């Protein structure tokens, strides 16, 4: 079988080879489709050579025909397609996303030297939902970084991105402190998943984990017995409390306008918190009677989301953690997916959640990549077979229909201990298994070393990098704004000054940032003022300042975002830009910038 990830379900072999030669000519034999014809210009300019695309001449001997044939969609679906490698290669399918999928194979196959040997296969994905999950919470994650990260999905026939984040509120501004992504950010995500055949799948947490949003309203928190707040904690026995987390999703939900929502509904409460919050246990009781729990309340109050969401056409999702058995009497609505991450105690078991009929998916934290945490061991998973059968406390004996697929998923939680460009280099052998485990070939090889040699030899998708990570040679500069230059000031601190002739050493580092030393002190610019949330400086208005240089602070590593005539400092980190204070010129941190010259000193 072919060398290609993820593997092919089937192949069978024929003789001779397909030769790529400058005669080749790419081939849309089926029905007209603007999208399709899109990317195929795309996929005729990534292999070498110049193959022009047509869709009005008869395929020939050494073409590479796209055949969109929507009648093919029983025997294909929505993402499948069928590969022949002979004379010519044929890729047949019944939508755009398939012919696209055919096509990442085919870029496999001819990637090595423009040959592949003859043979078939019906390509089809063994579940429907292969996914990556982004939590950009607290800290922000770049759009150009989504940009990459959805190509290699793509690349890899990865069609799910889950993103936990924050919407900039015109609903509720007092919600809107950094990190966040602005409504017109939200919408570039939109088009990028569109074009690159991503379902996005949207997450505002609820009921726990709400403290991004219910910092400034202490009136929603719940309360325990002895009348304390939890910050994180919605009251849901509130009116109030569903009516604002729905305002927060409609509102979310317009801009990614995706057809799914994910509400969380992690880490709320467990039983034996029960003796301490008796105004959940009297509000529950109310409603459902004298065996009702707060789980009921809390059950009911996803299904009332899932009524709302359903109104406008969408579908609900939550985790499964709170699926402990002791909603006596409110079952979850059937037709919420629960994504399955976590077992133990009386969390209600993959195989309990398959028996009721509902989609559950495999999110298992062992997919899990967290910023200065655990790192799924990608070698070990392939080692020991892991297959999306295999949840966390349970390996299901056979397959079910409403089992969908996996994710890898990726987390802040030590926000300042690792970059993105780091998470991105971790995450390649990652992406690439759970792309292989949920397309559902069998292995290239018995041991792990042949799937890494082969992942890392295709590499990234083609069209990856979308950025210039060194566009400044090593070496000293003045950074300048009109009359000013940045220079150290008072307290270790850093300003656009006057006249200045200050001067800084800028080095790239190995992830893709500079570090900027300066000429006077030796010290490095760093963000360590301001506000911390996850152990990160994301405090919007904070004072830059001069420290050590540290080769373990990554908030010493500074991203050159480059224009024409002038270039912007990106902290790592924060992901917020050096910006004048207009009061002293102090350099802080803000979502704007100032604009710098660099000039060789
Ligand atoms: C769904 C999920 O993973 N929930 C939480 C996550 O919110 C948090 O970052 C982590 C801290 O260790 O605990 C759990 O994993
Ligand atoms: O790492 C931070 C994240 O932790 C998890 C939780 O479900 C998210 O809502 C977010 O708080």
């Amino acid at each position: 079988p072919p060398e290609v990830l993820p593997t092919l379900r089937e192949w069978q072999g024929g003789q001779g080879e397909f030769t790529l030669t400058d005669r080749a000519g790419i081939v849309l034999d089926g029905v007209r489709d603007s999208r399709t014809a899109a990317d195929a210009r795309r996929f005729a300019g990534e292999l070498n050579g110049k193959a022009s695309v047509s869709q009005g001449r008869a395929a020939r001997p050494g073409d590479i025909v796209l055949r969109q044939d929507p009648a093919q969609k029983g025997l294909l679906g929505a993402e499948g397609y069928r590969l022949t490698v002979g004379t010519r290669i044929t890729v047949t399918a019944a939508t755009s996303t398939g012919v696209f999928y055919g096509t990442r194979t085919v870029l496999q196959l001819l990637n090595d030297d423009g040959r592949a040997a003859r043979g078939s296969a019906t390509d089809v994905p063994a579940y429907r939902e292969r996914g990556v999950g982004v939590c950009a919470c607290y800290i922000n994650i770049s759009t150009q970084w989504f940009e990459r990260l959805m190509k290699d999905m793509a690349s890899q026939k990865l069609n799910q991105l889950w993103i936990e984040a924050k919407v900039k509120s015109d609903t509720d501004p007092a919600s809107a402190f950094w990190g966040y992504y602005t409504k017109p950010q939200v919408r570039t995500l939109v088009a990028m998943a569109r074009k690159y055949h991503i379902e996005l799948v949207p997450e505002i947490n609820s009921p726990g984990h709400m403290d991004t949003y219910l910092e400034n309203h202490p009136e929603l928190q719940l309360k325990d017995r002895d009348g304390v707040a939890s910050p994180p904690r919605l009251d849901i026995s509130r009116p109030e409390a569903l009516a604002y987390y729905t305002s927060m999703v409609d509102e979310a939900l317009k801009v990614w306008d995706s057809r799914y929502w994910h509400m969380g509904a992690d880490e709320y409460m467990i039983g034996s918190s029960y003796p301490d919050y008796p105004q959940l246990q009297a509000a529950a009781r109310a409603k459902f009677g004298a065996s009702a729990t707060p789980d009921d309340l809390f059950t009911d109050f996803i299904n009332q989301v899932n009524a709302h969401v359903k109104a406008d056409g969408r579908s609900l999702r939550i985790w499964n953690d709170g699926l402990a058995g002791k909603n006596a009497v409110v079952p979850l609505d059937r037709d919420i997916t629960v994504e399955h991450w976590l077992s133990g105690g009386s969390i209600q078991q993959p195989s309990s959640l398959l028996a009721e009929g509902r989609p559950v998916m495999n999110s298992a934290y062992s997919l899990y990549l967290v910023r200065g945490g655990f790192t799924m061991q990608t070698q070990k998973l392939y080692e020991s077979d892991w297959t999306p059968l295999r949840f966390e406390g349970q390996t299901l004996t056979q397959g079910a229909a409403n089992l969908t697929g996996a994710k890898i998923s990726l987390w802040p939680d030590s926000a300042a201990a690792e970059t993105e460009n780091e998470v991105e280099t971790k995450v390649f052998m990652p992406l690439r298994f759970v792309a292989q485990a949920t397309w559902g070939g069998p292995k290239p090889s018995p041991t792990y070393a042949g799937f890494e040699a082969l992942a890392r030899k295709i590499g990234h998708a083609p069209g990856w990098e979308n950025t210039d990570r060194t566009p400044l040679a090593d070496g000293t500069y003045r950074l300048t704004t009109g009359a000013k230059a940045l220079a150290p000031t008072a307290d270790a601190g850093v300003s656009l000054v006057k006249n200045s002739a200050a001067s800084w050493a800028l080095t790239a580092t190995a992830d893709g940032y500079y570090t900027v030393r300066s000429t006077e002190s030796g010290q490095c610019l760093d963000a360590v003022r301001g506000k911390k949330y996850l152990g990160a400086p994301l405090e919007v208005g904070a004072e830059l300042s001069l420290a050590n240089c540290s080769t373990t602070a990554r908030t010493q590593r500074w991203q050159l975002d480059t224009g024409a005539g002038a270039l912007t400092l990106r902290n790592a980190i924060s992901q917020l830009h050096l910006t004048e204070r207009a009061s002293d010129g102090a350099a802080v941190q803000t979502t704007g910038a100032t604009r710098l010259t660099a000039r060789a000193a």
